[PDB]
DNA sequence: CGGGTTTTTGTTAAGGGCTGTATCACTGTGTAAGACAGGCCAGATC
């Protein structure tokens, strides 16, 4: 209220933020601010299918780490 | 157009820790048959 005026958002979400980083924890820092946007991390399928040939992956195997990802991540990013 | 004042950056006097890249000695794909020149026995022969 003294120098912000009522802006307790954006102080607290930085100085977490900062408490973040000085601690060596950039990767969950940044997935932090990202996810602060609200928007979902997915790929084309034009990337998955590139992924899928150029590291010589079947199907079967494919589909396995695909059902993986969804069932423990509970979002898909393939 | 400057003083005076404010905001948002540089900054190495030295260490801790995560991340990316070079390095090393090797690997798998080149993979079945045909041409030919010399030797030798059965044989038509003059």
């Amino acid at each position: 209220d003294k120098e912000e005026g009522g802006d307790v958002k954006a102080v607290c979400l930085t100085l977490f933020l900062l408490a973040l980083r000085a601690r060596n924890e950039h990767r969950q820092a940044d997935e932090l601010e990202a996810i602060m946007q609200g928007r979902g991390s997915g790929l084309q399928p034009a990337v998955c299918l590139a992924i899928r040939v150029n590291t010589f992956l079947s199907c079967s195997q494919y589909h396995k780490m695909y059902r993986t990802v969804k069932a423990i991540t509970g979002r898909q990013i393939f």
